[PDB]
């Protein structure tokens, strides 16, 4: 399947539970 590693928008949330902007 397949899972969402985006937060925000441009955000990368990671399975750590942390957004960070992809900049």
């Amino acid at each position: 399947e397949n899972f969402a590693g985006g937060c925000l928008t441009g955000f990368m949330r990671t399975p750590d539970g942390r957004c960070k902007p992809t900049f």
